[PDB]
Formats: structure tokens, C-alpha cells, sequence
């Protein structure tokens, strides 16, 4: 019954997801900075709530939530019962539901593992090209999906694209997608919707955090802007 | 048309399913994939499951390519009203939050230990950085554990099938001895009856591992 709140940081793509669904749904959410840089997940009180020390993390009454993919449905069902985003039929919610799993197994965890490595190696010191090899290998499959369909699960927008799209803005600071014609259109017609304006300024702070702690500059060539 | 399942039983995610295929008495064909020799690549696998994966489940026209996914799917349709996978909406969320630590902390940690054993060789792994990543997942899950019996509450759900597998997977290199409700709620769920098909895969992949990383584990 309490009004939600969110700790967050939002260079984290899976923040900007719960930020962009708010937005998109306008769901009334105190927010609480995390500073994930600084190490701010690490205080006490923090570590108390979520042991697991990430962002997002929702607490809404006495419910605890520590992953984006739970706060977006949890967002969903209360604030959207009944809607389109979270399918009602039980076989097109179980699509979303695995957009939404292969979001974080393959898609953020592949750009996880390349954006850490920059941290904590410096980016002249990381097998780029190893990377670029993961990270293409997701746009690959990204493009399958959207050869049958014009948003990620199906017909229509659903969380699995507010979830996809945020961290598919953040590989693509680095690798372009030139040569992938569906999902350079499904990421156009997502940053046409009003709820993307709540990925911007995250993806921007991460673009200069990165930059400054790699040491580094992302070719501006290669982000898609609209 | 009954569901089909594409497994390696070394996978623990594949034996999560296997376990609630147990529980529910499930009817599946199953169809084995050989991770270790490659067979996700396959050109007809990967036309299925382009994250080459296992599980992957087809029922009927769905395709399911996360573990998490084909809990979910077959506790709605083969034990619907039943309690791994609750009702009412606060119990549910967090079953569905601690699946999903599973995914991203659990299994992320464990797969980059494992994985970093069959590439590297077992003598060149840094043990003592996994040990550390590994034994931070041990501490969570000791703290989820503080106030309920089972990871999501007061009863077994799906979330204590997806962790107990990669839990013991885990333990084939890292003890529990420092974690008290941990080693007893893993203790717990070896008396289920569906434990019972966890212990062929671990087995094996305990057998695979050594003999890929040409090594022993210490619990060997």
C-alpha cells in the first residue's frame, strides 16, 4: 500500500528498464541513489536490505525486490493488471518471461562481463575483440527474433523490450549495428516512445563514467540516435 | 501434445527440471544434448535454441530456453493451485526474485568457475578468487534463510529446486560447514524423494570435471 521505492543508479542498464516501465506506466516511486561507483552498495544498512549489493532494488511495503526482471513484473501486475505488457494469455507471457531470461543470462551478462573488464583492467588492457565476439553473437540472435516480429516477444511492446532495450543501448556505445537491419529498426522505433526519454541520462553518465575509469573514448560513431 | 526436453543431466538448471518433472510426475520425452562434446551447436539445435543451451523445452508450440522459464511453465500447467509456485502475488514475486538470483549470482558464479576450470585446466584456475565469489553466494543465501525454513518462505517452491542444484554443484569444491542453516536446508532437501534426481548428473559432472581439468575435487 506504501508508495515503491527504488534504490538505483542510473548508469545501470537494468535500472534504466525499471525507470523507463515508471515512466511509461506513471507509476508515482520515491528514488534512493545508490552510488554503485563509489561503492555505496557496500554500506551496511544497504547490505542489510540487499546482501546481494545491486541495483535496482525495489522495496514496496514488507516486498523486497533485488532483480530488475522481478520489479518490472511485480510493476506490472500492480500498476498495469490486467494489460498487454504482461500478457494475459499464459503462452505469451511465458514468451516474455524468456526474452526476459535471455536478457539477463546471455545479453547482460555478456555485456557485464566486457563493461567490468574495462574497470577493472583498463580498456587498452581488454581482449576487445573477444568481447565484440560475445556481444555480436546477441545482436545475432536479437535480429532472429525480430525477423518474426516487429518488438522482441511478439506483436506488441512488452517488458521484455523495456528490459532488453537499455542494455542493447549500452553494448551499442561500443559495437555499431550497421549491419543489423531489424534491430537497428525495433531500437529506432523504441526511441521513438515517449518512456525512453528515462534511458537517457543514465546512459550518458555511464558513457563518461566508463570512458573516464578505462581511460578511454567509445567511437561516437556507433550509438544509434534518433 | 507432451512436452519435450533437451538435457545434459551434468547441467544443474536441467536438474531443477528433472526434479519437478519428479515431483509433478510429469510426462516428457526427453532428448539428450551433449555439452561437453558441442552438440548445442548443431545447426538443428541452434535453429531451436540460438543461446545453445540446456533445457530447452518444446510444448507444443512454445519454445522455452531458460530454466526459470520451464519451472514456471510446468508448475502453471501441470500443478496449478499447488503451492511451488504460489497464488497470491507477494509469496510469488519472491519465489520469482530468488529464481532469478539463482540465475544472475548463483549460476553466473559458478558457471564462470566451472567454465574457467575446462578452458584453463584445474591447476591454473585462481581457486582462491572463485572461492571468494562463490563463498559471498554462500553468505546470501545464509541470510535468506534466516527467517524461513526454505529460500522463499515456509515451504518448498521452485525457488529451492533451482538453487539446490547448483548448491550442490557448488559443494563439490566448497563446504558448507561455515553456514549452519545452509548445510541444514541442503541436508533437508536430500530427504525429498524428488532429491533423488539431482544425483546421477552431479555425479557425472563431478566424473566430467575431473577428468576435463585434470584434477580431484576435495570432496572426491
Amino acid at each position: 500500500q506504501p508508495k515503491p521505492i527504488l534504490y538505483y543508479d542510473e548508469r545501470s542498464p537494468p535500472v534504466r528498464s525499471c525507470l523507463m516501465l515508471i515512466k511509461l506506466l506513471d507509476i508515482d516511486v520515491e528514488l534512493r541513489f545508490v552510488n554503485l561507483f563509489k561503492g555505496e552498495q557496500f554500506q551496511k544498512d544497504f547490505l542489510a536490505l540487499n546482501p546481494q549489493h545491486s541495483v535496482p532494488t525495489l522495496v514496496h511495503g514488507d516486498l523486497v525486490l533485488t532483480d530488475s526482471h522481478a520489479i518490472l513484473i511485480h510493476l506490472a501486475e500492480k500498476f498495469d493488471e490486467g494489460g498487454s505488457l504482461w500478457p494475459q494469455e499464459h503462452a505469451e507471457r511465458m514468451k516474455v518471461l524468456n526474452l526476459l531470461l535471455f536478457e539477463c543470462s546471455f545479453l547482460f551478462r555478456r555485456d557485464s562481463d566486457f563493461m567490468s573488464a574495462i574497470v577493472r583492467q583498463g580498456f587498452a588492457n581488454v581482449d576487445v575483440a573477444h568481447h565484440e565476439r560475445k556481444l555480436t553473437e546477441a545482436y545475432i540472435i536479437m535480429e532472429r527474433y525480430l525477423e518474426n516480429s516487429d518488438f522482441m516477444a511478439g506483436p506488441q511492446l512488452t517488458l521484455a523490450d523495456l528490459s532488453i532495450v537499455t542494455t542493447l543501448s549500452t553494448v551499442n556505445l561500443m559495437f555499431p549495428l550497421s549491419q543489423f537491419p531489424r534491430l537497428r529498426r525495433w531500437f529506432t522505433a523504441m526511441q521513438q516512445l515517449d518512456a525512453y526519454e528515462a534511458n537517457c541520462s543514465g546512459l550518458e553518465k555511464l558513457r563518461q563514467t566508463m570512458e573516464s575509469v578505462g581511460s578511454f573514448q567509445f567511437p561516437s560513431s556507433s550509438a544509434v540516435v534518433t
